[PDB]
């Protein structure tokens, strides 16, 4: 009963073995590591902390790299800063040039190519907007139209509204960095400014050298991103929806809208979506987040989102601990109060309908309609516990993993919640193993239903194939039942009649040996009866179908085994008899 | 297409003529006026300027008053002010007293018989909490430890998270405030911390005296307003959600839950909801709202509110029009970007299926299928117009209203763009001016389809209890049709079978007098056929038929009335032929 | 009550002004006339005792007139009778000559065009099966194999296993039968041997020269009418399936599949189907059908019949009044014994979404949901009437007709029950005439809802447009209704408190002229209440309200004028009161 996870940014003010241990316990599933700033000896540092903090808890958190990605920046200001009249012109030059309130440089050269004559160009993240008056390849300057007035520092950020920005997939930096990533066995690497498929691939490429086994999640920041977003799912491991990023290149009331349908997207293909940016962004300073935050933290969750990320108000803020835990409450909460029928009804129309699914179909339906309390599912990749997550059943799902790598990459998908078990060949092994496993999280106990799932056989797995709905054990009686329906309740063992009759009530079990015509009266008042020998017409027998108890005869000693006032559930169908609640 | 209505706080930065106008231009319906504040002169005067302003413009735009309701409060400070330490202990006394940091007063004398040992006690709109430790009604204290530390100043609030609040429905002041309103024919009355049916009940017996007929819109800010919200409403015309006063006595993050809960817990009864308070409040000192207030009045929207307001941003902030603009443009998008088919067979779960509801039923199924461009609704009280709205359907609705005052109640219910057309008594007379009606507002031109719904007869309604679809007229052209089908393309009128030879595409409806054995090679190639005089076996009709063309025999003077080149629509059944595009 | 409608075939048996009584009484809705059989003085003096006896008894029955057809026969044989051995060859002569067990003519000679080597040639109804050996143009003859053994009379008829039989559309008998139609203003022809569309526009293209409005029923006998099933109701106005005539040239194995098939083809366009042939054909000599007959009808009506037809059992049988008696029986039985909920539902996927059909859904849920009395259908042509029964709502429909004709007309679609009642202009006058109508009928009274629903304005109706639902009449009192629900119950005006002391149950709504103190206890335990004169927070209101029930305050004289014990219903809402059951 947890579901959405958390996605947490490390940074001065978490790198402390002591708040990165406070930080897991408060809830935290992935660690990330920002490389637009800081040097490979402070990421490695961290790494260790965390490795190392999270085996002594004995708690699978994954790490997530955040590359910096390509930009386009101005080339230095003369005297530092520099102002822009809110009417007048400025020159966008490709040669690099001291700042001026006309000459001016960016240190992307191309950009001439990719603009045209009324594009609009944004300054400093949208600090000011320029506009393009006029074109000449000749001097290779951009002649714009000031729009918004105000000052601009040395090396601050440029913005194209999409505009199909020709930059690379990734940096030289980014290229190093993501290959410190395929050293330090890490489990994600959040790409930036992704908008093409290439983007993505340019990474899969590298990663493929060295067969390095690691999820590849776009950060989708402009119009080319969204335009191309089932393509670019096509062909990636999950997907990130900064805001922050998204906001500066189009429209915030747009915005919404967009990771709505950017979520949406996800769900439909099983990608995790990781919601990002912008979260809590009061709880850097604060101890508590506005109503406001908390609306927009659970419309994500209401959006469809496998997950949640926290930027500053964990790496750098006054208050990381609180704003992991208030992340956790606003989570729990928005999930509490939404209905996993629609939900599920949803999902069922949204997803293909296809042979790789039907398993998830099946599952997720029987899950809901038989109050399964964990679908247990067992996978080498993955795959099989977000065909499962995907159609997002109540029910807790477990991800038993033979890989302790596929297990941190579980640990962001939503509702998934993974452990490690060695690996079973045979189906059999598999099954059981799957049930010790359930009972072992302790989340399941002996009344409960559960659901395995998994691909078998474990060796030709490309996708789900099978379920199998089982009851955790273990019939304590049994016998021949009669009738086909069955009831709670605490038994009443009779050895006389006058054993059960100045003191009764009706909503209990009787255990007698058989019934004689002084017994008669008092079973109809009851609610089951277990009689210790008999044959299906008895009198114990013939007594129970005809007034619609539920019974079971010929029952092992019943009198002796089976305990008084100990509440039990019997079965008709079948003839079982069960220690407490059972279905 | 503009669904979800603006209410507006006038205050000092919007009380001109000038920018009341620019308000009622940038969208808004409704005009608040916060009673809380400001003296019946200051309010009778914009009064006045709304309702001049408003005549001019010619458009609907309601007056809400907000009765500032019953509190609780703290007397006097000695200095003014007065601190608290984070561990110590305070009195609550009873009896006035001077303030002190362990003896200090409150107005609401009765506090002591609502709370108990272990209730908690928030002063200063939550500012600093405070539990009671003990009570002694001996000397009628209330013995606290002070949890959180702070300041404290004279005549500040004091909020019990409920704790049945013992408070009357209404202040001595509330009643002339309302009284007032009922002299200036105000529109709606929003009555503040209400929590029980009563509480409504004291605003309308004050009403019947006077028949005043004003709506009456409840604020729920506290537990017990909330746990009663199904007999508020039973009791009451619509509904407030206001966050910031709900926040203080209930957690910000399960403030969204209750929200979205009571939303729709109106559009199940058809109250119109209003979501109030902290929607752009960033507006008040900037001129662009941030990505989390747009998120936020966008999910509002989401969760079905019939209405967003604005308190400080219009009221007394620096930049009032363009916090309306940015209202209408968030809204805009936000509906814009939703599925009006989930969105109606949500609604068809949700409301009761019962003869009060029948109508809207079909009405917005019908609306969805066919693709209606308006939903007229014929209303004397609005009943119909709402219970129209609650089915939420794509369609513009509009009501058309004989009474003024029922137009401006009206102007606040979601999706219903009134109009105020005088009194037809006969069913008839009902239609036809609908129609018109439709026509004259422009939405509507001679293509599209209407659904005209109104309570006849117009004497003894009580309920809508009656729809018509109708085509906006005006069949052009007419005579026998052959087929069953319908297109819509470009006529040719060929007076010659070489009047179409060496210049024929497909996508047109050729227009000839008969067809020969030298047209049937040509009519197989077009869309459709208006032949001018035949029967229905003829060489015209036949030809037609067979090659699964829609045609139309028996045309009078088809070549010479029906123009050339102009697109047309035929209709196999019924037999006619329209100017443009049809149905 | 009754639904399925009844076609019954008059002869020799059934010709007397006397048992043409008994069969209207017996349930005859429409009168057949074979003309394949007796002569143009024969049918007219039928047609005069049908059109009396019918006005005599002031019922709707339509006449049926059933063509003959074109078809297959054998030239004379020579001594009469001729035999034909089991391994042998017959030689199919297209000139005319006398039979042998070798050489043997048939009267259509172009049969050698349309069959070829292979094709199998059926003799007198399917007694003896030919098969296509070898074909000579040369002698113009076919060889052929004898597979069944068997004799063989004279002017015997030939069946052809489409085969594309290239007869015309109609004898030259039939073009003078189906004149003798136009003269007798008869309702329906029955065409025979349909197999395309233009086989009906034969007889439509007559029918135009005397714009003679009847409605054209093709019968399907064969592979090739079966194929053009779709075709043929484009362009008819009905159908019959004529299962015996079927049989011969297609397997009855293959059926019943078929003539599932059909109808269910007919529903979908919302033509009416007669199924005929072969029903209780054991009811011509004994007095009560087999189960195996009894189970056919049903599965007729169960496969979604129109209407059910009686050949020989009312023609020539010795017990026709019994075995139209027998006939509605059948019905009634099976049909109260079927779900209209599939049933809508069914036909709502089934039949097109579209313009035509919106309100017919609209109704047929309606009707369905709110449990309406009838649904009084307003009809010109009797499109509206049909267009409501396609979609077969358990509600009895009632076609009111200005024309006579269209009323018999009627007289045949599933469910309607037509009258005629004269011709009202404004929209107005149709629906209260419909009102009347209905109560009229005695099927309706006080306590009923009603859908009236036509196309509206009458001038330009092409297609059914509006509905309006509308309780029968008409509140005995009201006043200020407290609450918003209702209930039955008994009345018990109390002049006193102790006018309701010691004799009181529940199940009552009781009627005083306000409450006291000593009311409040009495009140509780009641259904309802109605108090005289009062406001809405009176003490008669608020302890409605309170303790939920419904009530009515302000009711004038209530204790005076309405009487004691007297059963009424009470609506919260609308605040009126009513004679008995309501709605
Ligand atoms: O509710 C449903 N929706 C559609 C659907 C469905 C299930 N598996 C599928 C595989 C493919 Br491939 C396509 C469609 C489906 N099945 C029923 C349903 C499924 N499992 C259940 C268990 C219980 Br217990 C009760 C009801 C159901
Ligand atoms: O149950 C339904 N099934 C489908 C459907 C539907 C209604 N009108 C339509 C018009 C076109 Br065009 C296409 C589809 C529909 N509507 C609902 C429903 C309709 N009218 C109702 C009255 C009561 Br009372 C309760 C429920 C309903």
């Amino acid at each position: 009963m947890r579901k959405t996870k958390i996605v947490c940014t490390i940074g001065p003010a978490s790198e402390s073995e002591e708040m990165i241990e406070k930080l897991i316990n408060a809830g935290m599933n992935v660690a990330r590591l920002n490389f637009s700033h800081g040097s490979h000896e402070e990421h490695k540092g961290r790494i260790d902390t965390i490795r190392k903090v999270a085996k002594r808890l004995d708690k699978i958190v994954a790490i997530l790299l955040d590359t910096k990605g390509p930009e386009i920046r101005t080339h230095n200001m003369k005297d530092g800063i520099i102002e822009l009249e809110r009417g007048n012109e400025v020159i966008v030059s490709m040669n690099e040039v001291e700042g001026t309130p006309e000459k001016f440089s960016v240190t992307y050269e191309n950009l001439i190519n990719d603009v045209q004559v009324g594009s609009y160009i944004l300054l400093d993240d949208g600090l000011i907007e320029l506009q393009v008056k006029d074109i000449d390849h000749a001097k290779k300057e951009v002649k714009c139209d000031i729009l918004n007035s105000g000052e601009l520092k040395n090396k601050k950020g440029v913005n194209l509204p999409g505009v199909r920005v020709s930059l690379p997939g990734i940096t030289e930096k980014d290229a190093e960095d993501i290959r410190f990533g395929i050293k330090e066995n890490v489990d994600f690497i959040a790409a930036s400014f992704v908008r093409r498929p290439s983007d993505v691939l340019e990474i899969r490429e590298i990663l493929e050298e060295q067969k390095a086994n690691i999820s590849v999640f776009p950060k989708i920041e402009n119009q080319e991103g969204i335009d191309n977003i089932e393509e670019i799912l096509e062909v990636s491991d999950g997907l990130m929806v900064a805001r922050g990023d998204m906001g500066v290149e189009i429209p915030p009331e747009k915005v919404p809208m967009v990771q709505k349908d950017l979520i949406r997207q996800c769900n439909k293909l099983g990608k995790p979506v990781i919601t990002a940016t912008q979260m809590l962004d009061s709880m850097q300073r604060n101890p508590r987040a506005t109503r406001a935050e908390a609306s927009d933290v659970a419309n994500a969750i209401y959006d469809g989102t496998d997950a949640v990320m926290l930027s500053g108000e964990t790496a750098a803020g006054l208050y990381p601990e609180e704003a992991v835990k208030t992340m956790r409450n606003i989570a729990v909460s928005a999930e509490a109060a939404q209905d996993y029928k629609k939900l599920l009804s949803d999902r069922t129309k949204l997803v293909e309908t296809s042979l790789v699914n039907a398993i998830g179909i099946s599952v997720a339906h029987t899950a809901l309609n038989l109050n399964v309390k964990a679908i247990v599912a067992a996978t080498e990749s993955g795959s099989t516990a977000r065909t499962i997550s995907k159609y997002r059943p109540h029910s807790d799902i477990i991800a038993v993993t033979p890989s302790e790598e596929t297990a941190r990459q579980c640990s962001i998908v939503w509702g998934v919640q993974p452990v490690v078990k060695k690996g079973r060949k045979s189906t059999d092994a598999l099954l059981n193993n799957a049930v010790a496993t359930a009972v072992e999280t302790g989340r399941v106990t002996n009344g409960d239903l559960i659901i395995i799932t998994a691909g078998v056989p474990t060796g030709e797995t490309g996708t789900t194939n099978m379920m199998k709905i089982h009851l955790v054990g273990d019939e304590i009686a049994n016998g021949q039942g009669i009738g086909r329906g069955s009831v709670v309740g605490t038994t009443l063992v009779a050895e006389t009649v006058k054993d059960l009759e100045g003191k009764d009530l009706s909503d209990k079990v009787i255990v007698t040996n058989s019934i004689d015509e002084t017994f008669v009266p008092y079973v109809e008042k009851a609610l089951g009866l277990i009689t210790e020998e008999n044959g299906i017409t008895s009198p114990s027998a013939i007594v129970g179908l005809e007034k619609g108890i539920p019974t079971v005869v010929g029952v092992e000693k019943a009198v002796k085994n089976i305990s008084n006032n100990v509440l039990v559930t019997i079965d008709a169908a079948q003839g079982k008899i069960f220690e407490g609640y059972a279905n």
